Order: C-alpha cells, then structure tokens, then sequence
C-alpha cells in the first residue's frame, strides 16, 4: 500500500513446461478461497487434533492442511521443501501458500508450525519429531503427499530417479505440447529393472514408514492415530502408465506398504488407508506423459455436468466422507476412494470418445484446454477472483518461527 519501490509489478511467465514467476497475493487469496470453502459445510465434528501433514504446501497437501485446521479445528504442523523470497526475487507458490496458512491461522487460534526442508532426510525427520514434542507431545493424523521426481535415499546416499514408462512392452501416447500448443505423441520404451526399482524408491511407501516408524519410536504418535498417503490411480484412458507402468509399481508398493502400517496402528485402535484422488493440475503436469490432452478432456466433460471440481473440495470430502465419516467410500484393495465423479461412466465414455478427435486445428473447441492453462497459472497465484493484478506486491514474505 505505501508506495515502496520494493514492491513488484509480477505478470505470469511460462517457459517451456515451468511458470517462472510468482504472485504472493493470488496464493494467499487462493488459500483463503480454499478455507471459505471448507466453512461452506462448515465444522469437522470427532475430526483429528494435532495433525502432521508431509508434504504440505501446494496441492493436495496444502488442502489437508487446510481441511483439517479450518475444519476440524486441528492444530498442525506441515513440512515441506520450498524456496524463501531473497534478493527481491520472490518465493516459490508454496512458500507464499504456506506464509498465508499461517497468517490465516494465527487470526483463528489455529496452532501452527511449520518444517522446510527434505522430508526424505533423517534431519528432517529428527527435526520434525522435536517439534511435535515441543509443540504437540503427539499426533493423530499423519497425512502422507509428497510428490518428488527424485529422492536421496538416507541411508545409501544414492538419489533415486522416478520415470513414468510402461512395463513389458513401449507405447505411444497422445498428449499436448504446452509450449508449443499442438498435438504430439511420444513413444515411451518399456521401464528396465532399475528404473522400475528407482521409480519404487521415490514413489513407493518406504519413506512413508519411515516416518511412521520414526514417529512411533520416539513416542509422538499417539494410540489410535490415523495415517493416509495420496495417490491417482485414474481409469483406462492413462492405465498403461499410471496403473500397470512404472508408477504402478510404486502404487503397488503403497497398497503392500498400508497393510503392514495399518496391523501397526490397529493394536491400539488405530488405521492407515491410501487414499485415491482425481486428476488435478499440478506444477508437473505440463511436463508429464498424457495428462495436459487428459486434463483438459476430463475438465471440459465434467464442467458440462456440474461435477469438475479441485483439491480442496477432493480433501475436505475425503476427510468428511471417508477417512473421518461412518459410511466410507472404499475399495476391493482397501483404499478410501474420493475420485468416483472421475470415474462416471458417461464421463468416462466422453473423453475416450474424444481422445483421438483432438487435433492441432480444434483444440482450444473440443477440449477445455483453456481451463488447464487457467488451472496451471493458479498454482502461481495468478488469475484469482478479487486480486488486482496491476498493484505492485511485496515479494518478502516471512513466516513465522519456520524450522529449517
């Protein structure tokens, strides 16, 4: 508001497959259109208390977050791995996302701590344990989103790659060129035995019980905790990839990983589930096999039946629904299942319908390609309801008692 050359004029850039810049006000005015949006249906009654979320600065993460504070009343701590504003060049989205979660709390009484750094990390870990035991003395909730292209494993020291490639045989694979706004395809060779070992390592469930583990060790997980990890598993549209490829492999190591933390948990009353979400944009997916051209088909379809919806309303339903509901939406492998409005046959049927109807010519017509490229500046801060974006912002941002 004064008039400080400090302030920045911030227009949206995409380069290649990555928006480069940031705007503080448009992710502090998303964060609180998310919490507004968890008032809609108001309290979380017999919801957690004291929740760690790994993971919890953008996406899914960030809506659990924000579900189960400004929902069920929790207090909560969040790590995560984000850049901090310096030399007046601004911030990544998460860190200005995470500085308005703990604007918005502090206003409420909502307790909140918050841990950057490699959550894949001993240190991380160890750090993250004296802040429950400080702040907490023990957590209810373990939420489990973190979605990392690569790893470094605490033990071995060797950084672990994920690769998004099918099993036995290649494909090829439909898809938009954001950059360059055409249809392309790529041929994908099928994974070898250490890319499918590496994409395990990094997607998989080992650093999940590593941190149940830890947790329980030290004493700051309390009986009857509950503890969820993230994922898509999607329909046959993008099955030879996200289902029986590479990243399959790791989501079935989840499925055996719950299993293990759920007998773990249940002794004193406890659970753990894997929890499945719908396709959403996220800061990875210009880059990623198919789902650009699977986005804004599935978007344009469901926008058509009222269904389309984000993170937040996915969480806050899981949370509501499944994982704190009496009547769960559940799966024959055991996972809660929050992506069914995905999964409408008619809708399904629609975008298979279209997938190779899409063409250099009309794909701004027959798909809601525009939504995606929407969709992807949000993550930004960019195109919020309400925020002017031709006032100059503050790009130096703190937040408060950060543990690094």
């Amino acid at each position: 508001l004064v008039p400080r050359g400090s302030h920045m004029i911030i227009k949206p850039r995409v380069r290649g497959f990555i928006c480069v810049t940031t705007h503080p006000a448009g992710c502090a005015a998303s964060v609180r259109e998310q919490i507004a949006y968890v008032a809609r249906r108001g309290p979380i009654e017999r919801g957690p208390k004291k929740v760690l979320v790994i993971g919890a600065s953008t996406g899914y993460g960030l809506a659990a977050r924000i579900a189960a504070a400004f929902g069920a009343g929790a207090a909560t701590l969040g790590v995560f791995f984000e850049r901090a504003p310096a030399d007046a060049k601004p911030g990544t989205a998460g860190w200005y996302n995470s500085a308005a979660f703990h604007d918005e709390a502090a206003a409420r009484g909502l307790q909140a701590t918050s841990v950057n750094g490699d959550a894949f990390s001993d240190e991380i870990k160890h750090k993250t344990i004296d802040a429950i035991r400080r702040d907490l003395g023990q957590v209810d909730l373990v939420v489990y989103s973190v979605a990392a292209p690569r790893r470094t494993h605490p033990k071995t020291g060797v950084t672990h790659q994920s690769t998004l490639k099918p099993i036995g045989h290649a494909v090829r694979l439909r898809g938009i060129d954001t950059d360059n706004e055409a249809i392309k395809e790529t041929l994908l060779q099928p994974a070898t035995p250490d890319e499918i070992a590496d994409t395990v390592a990094v997607m998989g469930g080992e650093d999940w019980r590593m941190w149940i583990d830890a947790l329980d060790a030290a004493g700051v997980l309390a009986d009857g905790a509950k503890t969820t990890a993230f994922t898509y598993l999607g329909e046959q549209v993008t099955h030879d990839i996200y289902w029986n490829g590479s990243i399959g492999e790791a989501k079935k190591d989840l499925d055996r990983t719950v299993l293990a933390l759920r007998g773990k948990l249940a002794a004193r009353g406890g659970d753990a589930r894997v929890s499945v979400l719908k396709a959403v944009v996220t800061q990875a997916s210009s880059a990623i096999p198919m789902m650009p051209l699977y986005l804004s088909l599935l978007f344009k379809v469901m926008k058509a039946r009222g269904t389309h919806e984000g993170c937040i309303e996915q969480v806050d339903g899981l949370l509501r629904d499944s994982l704190y509901g009496a009547q769960p939406h559940v799966d024959a492998e055991g996972r809660l299942r929050a992506d069914r409005l995905e999964l409408d046959p008619a809708v399904q049927a629609r975008v298979l319908e279209l997938w190779d109807q899409v063409t250099d010519d009309n794909l701004y017509t027959l798909t809601d390609f525009a939504g995606y490229k929407a969709e992807f500046l949000r993550l930004f801060g960019f195109g919020i309801d309400g925020v002017d974006y031709d006032a100059p912002v503050e790009p130096n941002v703190r937040i408060p008692n950060l543990i690094e």
